[PDB]
C-alpha cells in the first residue's frame, strides 16, 4: 500500500515486443513508450519479434485475449488470427513483415514474465511499469 504505481507483487523483467511503429520500429516501440515519464527502478526490455503462442503460451494463460491480443494487435487479425499471414510470414520474425511490409502497424506489446502480467498495449506498461514503473 501507499505507492506511485500502487500494485501488488512487482515484476522485474519487462519483455516488450516490437510491432512496427515509427522511425525506430524498435525504439519508437518501447524507447518511445518509456520516452514518457522517467526511466529507472526497473529494467526495460526492448525486443522485436513475432508474439508466437509458443512463448506467449505463458501469457496466453495470464490474459483474457492471450494470443488473440497479439494476433489482434497486428493488422489482418482474421488473417494471422487464423493461419493467414500468420503462416511462415510472421511466424519466426514478424518484424520482417511488420518492419513495414505486409502492413505498417504501430502497437506495443508489453508482457511480464516476472509477475505474469501481459497486455497488448504501450499503456499497459505505464499502467503497470512505465518507463520506470
Amino acid at each position: 500500500m501507499s505507492f506511485w504505481k500502487t500494485l501488488q507483487r512487482q515484476p522485474r523483467t519487462i519483455s516488450l515486443f516490437t510491432n512496427d511503429i515509427a522511425s525506430n520500429i524498435k525504439s519508437q516501440k518501447c524507447l518511445q513508450l518509456l520516452k514518457g515519464d522517467v526511466s529507472h527502478r526497473f529494467d526495460v526490455e526492448i525486443a522485436n519479434r513475432f508474439p508466437t503462442w509458443d512463448q506467449l503460451q505463458y501469457m496466453r494463460t495470464s490474459c483474457p485475449q492471450g494470443p488473440v491480443s497479439l494476433q489482434r494487435q497486428i493488422p489482418k487479425l482474421d488473417s494471422v488470427l487464423k493461419y493467414k499471414h500468420t503462416d511462415p510470414t510472421f511466424g519466426m520474425d514478424l518484424q520482417k513483415c511488420v518492419q513495414r511490409g505486409l502492413w505498417n502497424p504501430k502497437e506495443a506489446l508489453w508482457v511480464d514474465w516476472e509477475n505474469k502480467l501481459v497486455g497488448n498495449e504501450p499503456a499497459d506498461i505505464d499502467k503497470y511499469i512505465i518507463q520506470r514503473k
